[PDB]
């Protein structure tokens, strides 16, 4: 008997049932954010939360804008900072400080991503990090220590895949790896407040990936997960999110390796990109229903529910308390990955906070690098295409 039972059980005699609209489709991040919600409503006497899957992460936002269009909104849902930004063009959120949730103590990584106009209207929840998956037995068969600088990166890529016949660092074609190479090489999505996709450290990471696909260092994942293509030829490593740890250790028929990104200097780790969500409140939700989701949300800044769901998911505990509640620091000592991921989360950069991003990141930029490492398009002419057709759109 699933969690979505008891919680359906739950809400079924519940007077008020808060809607939570969630991009989880399924493994440890829907069963933990299940088991967190079955938590809360025990606590309840006819108050609930109802989690509602309404597919993945772009699938959610399209049924958000939908409900907007029919009038019928959620109490809760989950949005990345550019959701955050579009919903608030509608004026359709509420600000969580007049809702009476504290955030002191939120990670100001998270909390700064989430405050516009110096008005915060979200509460972060699932937030992960870029870590670097790695194969701990084949480093070790060819004595390679896990690389700490991007040059070291690419000499260990190189020097591996040539001892095991094939490309061992894996990687999506999609503006999330492209984001790790970009950062990592001095890259700024913002000029002077204009978006460029087509900067010379653009040109240069996506020609890091295009090269390192011709040189047979660099795999190409075009159908699935990473973690879903594991057992298929030789892994050496992926730049992935901390979120995909349980899909990795699952999948896995290797010893599986977490470190820190590699960086320029071994002077400090690479900057990973922050994914994952927060939590916002439609102004469309009722008095009791918001009231509801105040102390839904108390609950989850909780350093219990942090520890518990962090643990559960690699996603990074959001608050200063999670890391001293006994839960979390009991499956530390047990498990340095998460200390791995901890750090990894202090070396963090965003996406742009555009209404746009989304679009753009999928459609625009993510075809670009698509062209280039698919389609070998020339890198420079993939991202000029990109460029102008991101002028365009943030014109119309
Ligand atoms: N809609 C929209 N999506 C966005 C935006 N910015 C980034 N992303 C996407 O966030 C995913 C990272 O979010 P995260 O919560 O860290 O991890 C996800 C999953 O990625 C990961 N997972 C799931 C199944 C599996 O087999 N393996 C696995 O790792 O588990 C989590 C829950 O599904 C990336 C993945 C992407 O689909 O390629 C597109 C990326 C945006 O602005 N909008």
């Amino acid at each position: 008997m699933k969690p979505e039972d008891v919680i359906k059980e739950q809400c079924a005699r519940a007077k008020v049932v808060a809607e939570l609209w969630h991009g989880f489709t399924g493994g440890a991040p829907k069963a933990a954010l299940e088991n967190l919600v079955v938590e809360f409503n025990k606590a309840q006497q006819g108050r609930c939360v109802r989690p509602v899957p309404q597919g993945g992460y772009r699938d959610l936002s399209t049924k958000i804008k939908a409900a907007f269009a029919a009038g019928k909104v959620p109490t809760m849902a989950q949005a990345f900072e550019n959701n955050i930004a579009l919903y608030l063009e509608a004026k359709a959120l509420l600000p969580i400080e007049s809702l009476g949730v504290k955030l002191q103590g939120v990670n100001l990584t998270f909390l700064n991503a989430v405050r516009f106009g110096g008005v915060v209207y979200g509460v972060p929840f699932n937030k992960s990090i870029q870590v670097l998956y790695y194969n701990k037995d084949l480093l070790k068969k060819h004595g390679v220590p896990v690389p700490a600088t991007l040059e070291e990166f690419v000499a260990a890529a190189k020097k591996l895949s040539r001892a095991e016949g094939g490309p061992v660092y894996w990687f999506q074609p999609d503006a999330s790896t492209f984001a790790y190479f970009f950062f990592n090489l001095g890259g700024s999505y913002l000029k002077d407040g204009k978006l460029v996709l087509n900067s010379k450290e653009a040109v240069e990471a996506l020609t890091l990936l295009q090269n390192g696909v011709k040189e047979g260092w660099a795999k190409p994942i075009t159908s699935g997960a990473i973690n879903q293509n594991l057992g298929s030829g030789p892994y050496a490593f992926s730049v992935d999110t901390s979120a995909g740890y349980t899909y990795y250790l699952r999948a896995a028929k290797f010893d599986l390796g977490v470190a820190t990104l590699p960086g320029r200097t071994k002077g400090q780790p690479g900057y990973g990109l922050v994914q994952g969500t927060n939590l916002v409140v439609f102004r469309q939700a009722s008095k009791e229903e918001q009231a509801v989701a105040k102390d839904f949300l108390e609950f989850v800044l909780s350093p219990r529910a942090q520890a518990v769901f962090a643990t559960a998911t690699g996603y990074v505990p959001v608050t200063e308390g999670a890391l001293k509640d006994p839960v979390y620091q009991a499956y530390a000592a047990e498990n340095p990955d998460y200390a791995t991921i901890v750090r990894q989360s202090r070396y963090a950069k965003f996406e742009p906070a555009l209404a746009e991003w989304e679009q753009i990141r999928f459609d625009i930029l993510g075809q670009a690098i698509k062209e280039a490492i698919l389609n070998k398009a020339d890198p420079k002419a993939a991202l000029d295409r990109a460029q102008k057709l991101a002028e365009d759109l943030l014109s119309s």
